[PDB]
């Protein structure tokens, strides 16, 4: 999430793909 | 905080206004 940024949804961009964003806040909450 | 950065104070800036900053750690820590 620090290298990328969010804008809109995935129903507009042509050629868009799916992946998993490694949010660094997630393992900090679980620690 | 991902779109702004802190510096100085609200006394030196001419024409500054008041607002509220969405802290991404606030809802994540509460959740």
């Amino acid at each position: 999430t620090d290298n990328t940024f969010v804008s809109g949804n995935c129903d507009v961009v042509i050629g868009i793909v799916n992946n998993t964003v490694y949010d660094p806040l997630q393992p900090e909450l679980d620690s």
